[PDB]
């Protein structure tokens, strides 16, 4: 019989760790190092939060078998610290290898993900250079995956990724970003959850809506993986550039936080860096004003206190 | 504790019936038409397949308790028959009316979606007027819903309508319409299931990356509800305006039909509309060519046998 | 990484059509019928909806599909009226078979589905003797599927059957049954849709709770499948046997039918079979009595007017 | 129209942390200790992982909250180490408190849940106390949830459960428990995933089969809530009553571990506890036999290297 069918469901994979990335094993891996080394390269920052959990789970080994081909280097992992930043650089196959596939640290350094910035420059590191392809399945090891890029490209992963709507909401996913937007008489972004802060653009073909859409009137900016949508504008606001991602967790919401409200004037100032996390004395602002804002306004909540958006100043 | 969260689930609404637009009552929409008919309107053709079940479902009602109203018509049911064409009018409100809420046919005809199109032109008919809003919400009677749409307008229903995407395809989705595409190495359309044709404009806010979007190189035509989006590309392709559309409930897919075999050459002739069911003979064509096609080519099934796309066509 | 993992989701399959059986083709089949004819089998009633469709939908070829294995018998189809009844014998294979894979009506006659029970005695007729497996698989045509079942049973189907709770509610799912219960204080029954009435017993391995249940303080009879559960049970309640179960489509709910109240009190009688569709006047009972009932009471509703439980008896 | 109608899916509820209890707020039980405590209670063993979190993320709140109310006394917590065996007391309400709604250490010991039994009996500690009630909904935050037992259990919790089956597996949920069977030809148990060893008993109202269930032929035991039904069931198998249960994460499946196969013979002995992780050289076993095992056997993975069932004995 018939039948059209229809099936699908989507998502349930958020705040899930992850994340490892052997197999692929670190045969190719270690010997595109030991050739990026000659090639200048320095350090290794990476695009995603479990990319940088994965050089970290596997750093021990590449010290010393690493080593075991006759070449020494040294790598050190760091910490994360918003925002993950991008490198200007990026490693490629070369697939010629002389290495046993599973058969330190006098030599120079080869830095990895770590807040050393003055150390070494950001355009003197590689970046989004290996990631999935091939997948995630099926045993939740991924996958054998990880394979180079071929091309030097800026998009994210355009394999763990997802977007939908139905009816009433749209939400835009990947492995920590939940922008979402819903529709009370015109669609506009209502709630966002942030985990990290990625350099890499969002790419065009998982967002909604991408046309007529300008870079200027966005909420989250492109820079920031923005995804390209009219669900990314909201009514009186502009891009939250100047916003208080060096946070690592955010919240994206319309209220008013604790203690505190907005009364909409026209004598308020004009946009400006995000504050109140905190006054120098530990005291809050309860007076703010907003010149071209909508009530609610956007709070920032996270890991810390209360910031608003950069339309919100206050009036004293 | 956290928490993000997530959920949502799309879709499980395919070939459901459906559907009734009592509530809202027949009262409001009534009084529209005979406030309709003194304006020269003279037939209405449904956008939906469902909204001509609606009329045939409610017709009798407005054949008597019009009548109730000392005001005397006919209104007359019809046929479903490929394709829904559209009208070039509508009825808006106008939301006076003096009759009562719940409490023929010697007067003047006035036309109902019926295969009598050199009665009345499509040009004095009315078309898209009422839809949800409401909603559909929540004993599967809708809804109350139905308004009037207050502002004319070509875009189809916004209210039940869905698209995602997952890593490996997206779909875009609505009562009828299940187009469907994949990913092997290029984005590129898979398979669709069409249950009838609307002339509706299919609109931007349940599309995927709506940019760049040549009208000329899509599969489905915009006029009949051709998503603006790059997953209605493929390579070697272009547009189906003179595809079997006649037909009813359609399909599509990549593959060859029973018994016959398609060759890649450039001797064959340009696109023209397509052909196969049947042979006036009841044979058919074991040989075919396509110029600029790509294996496999579009077949068309449905209630019928097969049909071809328009860049296939015989050798001979 | 890890990883657990977790999926599934439960259901979609609600008041589908469905349903067709060819394959299994009627090849096996029909010579099955041939040599069940000569074993002095007269009639076939389904124990599905969809098998009756399925015989109305494939009775033509073994009209004439038959004869042309050199011999000769009829069969016509009926219709469907409240309760499907269950017959007292099956056919089995013998697999053996002399005729073509796809290479009238003057003799005998082999009744099928059809209000003919003063024809044929039920126990002169076959029941559930063909069933999937093997499965839907998978473009929604069943399967090849419908194998003849080796052994006599009277269980239901145990292939689309479904069963889950999730913290609020337990449900039980096939076909037509949508059984379902909910937890306020302690569990017990809420509401359940019923589109056809089944005699086959409701299999164990499908049900919750089969601990010390009571087949006489149930809510629907075991003989009709009722779920062998405490979600089946509902305090000062006991078996609907006598319910109007010879209505096609019900509708399980505790409320208070239109224009109805029922008052508690004692000197109201005790179970009767259920009435109010309707007075021989046309009018209605508003008086209303049970002994030991509780509020909500039980209402029947259907393609119908309201009946109340064997509980509920009028004062008067 | 109608409509039955149909959804609900599950789960997605996998490995998340999880958990806080505050609401609801220490107040209530805070007194209750106080109260408790002069009750001659001396510590406290959590039953669910979470629970454990949540004493160790509260805990140093009444270490001096308590002491806010002129009461002095002192809790250390622990860590987890499998099994997490069960205490056979608890604390009841007893609602009176004084004391401020959010307005040390000399004295006494109470314990909180840790690797000290030596010094505390498992007879004078409280176990299976606080519990959801309420629920978790709605921000992830439970909930205001955690109300007191008003009346002494075993059972485990009845709110975060679930079990599911359709139509190929069925599967018994909560939080850390993930048993799943499959349908081969006969029903019986595939895979579970153990992620802790909790004494409370399942519950009945959560499984599915419960009748003529013989506590001798599981495989989880049910003092390790092992889930009374059929799908506990496994041919040629008993209960592991002394399975290596004392690793924290576990998991179940029929295969050979690495390196090691199992000959079916009669000679070996009978069942006795788990081995295999690991030889004092460590060493292997190659050799394996079992007297009325069923190929595959019983492995144990986790932590740690490879365990078999009792059935499995080496040959030497």
């Amino acid at each position: 019989k018939c039948g059209s069918g229809i099936f699908i469901t989507d998502n349930v994979h958020t705040w899930t760790e992850q994340y490892k990335f052997q197999p692929e094993s670190p045969s190719k891996l270690a010997s595109a190092i030991q050739k990026a080394h000659e090639e200048g390269i320095c350090g290794i920052r990476s695009v995603t939060r479990l990319e940088n959990l994965m050089w970290k789970q596997i750093t021990p080994e590449l010290n010393h078998i690493l080593t075991e081909n006759e070449v020494k280097l040294t790598i050190m992992t760091g910490d994360i610290k918003g925002i993950m930043q991008a490198g200007k650089r990026s490693l490629r196959p070369q697939p010629t290898e002389l290495k046993y596939s599973w058969k330190e640290l006098h030599n120079h350094t080869f830095l990895i993900d770590g807040p050393e910035t003055a150390e070494c420059p950001n355009t003197n590191r590689a970046w989004n250079s290996l990631e999935v392809e091939d997948y995630g399945f099926g045993v939740f090891t991924t996958n054998i995956w990880l394979k180079l890029k071929e091309r030097q490209d800026v998009f994210c992963d355009s394999k763990l990724m997802s977007a939908a709507i139905k009816d009433n909401r749209a939400v835009h996913a990947d492995m920590g970003y939940w922008i979402e937007s819903a529709l009370n008489d015109t669609w506009k972004i209502e709630k966002a959850s942030f985990i990290e802060v990625k350099s890499c653009h969002w790419p065009k073909s998982h967002t909604l809506w991408s046309n007529g859409v300008l870079e200027s009137e966005m909420i989250i900016p492109k820079n920031f993986a923005g995804p390209v949508s009219q669900h990314n504008y909201r009514p009186g606001y502009h891009t939250q550039t100047a916003g208080p991602w060096h946070l690592g967790r955010l919240e994206m919401d319309f209220d008013f936080c604790e203690g505190t409200t907005v009364v909409v004037t026209e004598d308020c100032g004009n946009r400006g860096p995000s504050l109140r996390t905190t006054t120098a004395s530990g005291k809050l602002i309860t007076e703010w004003c907003c010149r071209s804002c909508t009530l609610p306004p956007l709070r920032y909540r996270g890991e810390d206190g209360c910031w608003y958006g950069m339309e919100i100043r206050p009036l004293k």
